């Protein structure tokens, strides 16, 4: 197995994974691909000269795959769920394209939200940010393909899968889990929200997930998120 190592920017210590869905999401892949690989953090304020001519471009996160960087999350992605593939790694993507597209725009409802200073919108955006997760809720309980016809659902119509693709992780998972991490975080923190308990799809999601090391053991701690957010945050009054 050619080396892997994964480079992402640092958090406000210079030396621990800083803030970043992005970095999350390829740590996540490669946790869950079972590869042996490594992280290392680049301190941006003084990159290393290693770095420096590994990827002079300065994109984080990038991906050292034996000799070759790649660069741009998605491009990562893709290329490690092709590299790192059957039957000696397990293929992560998700069978049904829409698992693929669900929740991700809760990401951008959260950012305007929450980078809002005008406390004319803040009613309104809040409510953008709760339609986003019903519809990600919506998805949850929908039943996908495989449970066609079923009748061992204790509520008629309603799906228990674990995660987004079906009871598996899938790469759609490790898009979506770090940007709602992030969204829970900050939003508790910064503007007393939190998903309502009445999104009981999207709250079985979570708590599959934080159950899961892959997830829970990817995450910044809550105070490299919440200072990553906080001078945004705090701009309402
Ligand atoms: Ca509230």
């Amino acid at each position: 197995q050619p080396q892997v190592e994964l480079f992402v920017k640092a958090g406000s210590d210079g030396a621990k994974i800083g803030n970043s869905p992005f970095s999350q999401r390829l740590f996540m892949v490669l946790w869950l691909k079972g590869v042996t690989f490594n992280v290392t953090t680049v301190d941006t304020k003084r990159r290393t000269e290693t770095v420096q001519k590994l990827c002079p471009g300065g994109q984080l996160p990038f991906l050292l795959y034996g000799t070759e960087v790649h660069t741009d999350t998605n491009k990562i992605e893709e290329f490690l769920e092709a590299v790192l593939c059957p039957p000696r790694y397990p293929k992560l993507a998700a069978l049904n394209p829409e698992s693929n597209t669900a929740g991700l725009d809760i990401f951008a409802k959260f950012s305007a939200y929450i980078k809002n200073s005008n406390p004319a919108l803040n009613d309104n955006l809040e409510k953008g940010l709760l339609k986003a997760l019903k519809v990600l809720d919506n998805y949850l309980t929908s039943p996908l393909p495989e449970e066609v016809d079923e009748t061992s659902a204790e509520d008629e119509g309603v799906s228990q899968r674990k995660f987004l693709d079906g009871n598996e992780l899938t790469l759609a998972d490790c898009n979506l889990l770090p940007k709602l991490h992030i969204v829970q975080v900050v939003c508790k923190k910064y503007r007393g929200f939190t998903i309502p308990e009445a999104f009981r799809g999207v709250h079985r999601y979570l708590s599959n997930a934080y159950a899961r090391e892959e997830f829970a053991s990817t995450c910044p701690d809550d105070e490299e998120i919440e200072l990553a957010y906080e001078q945004v945050a705090k701009a309402l009054k």
